[PDB]
DNA sequence: TGCATCCGTGAGTCGGGTAATAACGGCCTGTACGCGTCCGTTTCCGGCACCCCAAATGAACCGTCCCTGGCTCCAAGGTGAACTCTGGGCGACGAGTGTT
């Protein structure tokens, strides 16, 4: 009922995000971002799962968009000198301790 | 000297075939056919006098059609760097919109 992963704690009775204690606050996307991360903790995630996921399997829309949002969760969760969202090049986004 | 009295030519065109009587032995021969026998022919069994005839049994054998040897001198595989897209990553800005 309460995840963990490193510095960042997630609820999901009441969807709330905390890094390091302070409580974050995101839009309703970024936090269902934050969530599905979250849940798969280590492996890395593909822009195909996350839009075919994160988003409704029906969304046809560009995916720069997905890559707009992992940058406004780049800026208020790996501000921290510890770096947590780790891209790789044609690969995708790994959520994953350095 | 008429005169009847024959007497001699017509008259065209492209399914078959229908019969009688006393005749009877006996001899001859004649041409055709049917027998038994003998001789020219001819056709092969195996022999030479040898005719030799020959494909098969030793050479070379030399040119040549295959091996081995070394040699290049080059054009393809390996070693550079950039760049013009190619693609992703970053970021800001704006109204249609969840809500009491």
């Amino acid at each position: 009922v309460r995840l963990t992963f490193a510095d960042i704690e997630l609820d999901e009775e009441t969807h709330e995000v905390w890094k390091a204690g302070q409580p974050v606050s995101l839009s309703p996307t970024e936090f269902t971002l934050l969530r599905y991360f979250v849940i798969n903790a280590g492996t890395v995630l593909s822009k195909p799962k996350i839009l075919d996921h994160v988003w409704r399997y029906d969304f046809g829309g560009d995916v720069n968009v997905v890559e707009s949002y992992v940058s406004y969760l780049r800026r208020k969760i790996d501000t921290g000198e510890k770096r947590l969202l780790h891209t790789l090049r044609g690969v995708g986004y790994v959520l994953r301790e350095p």
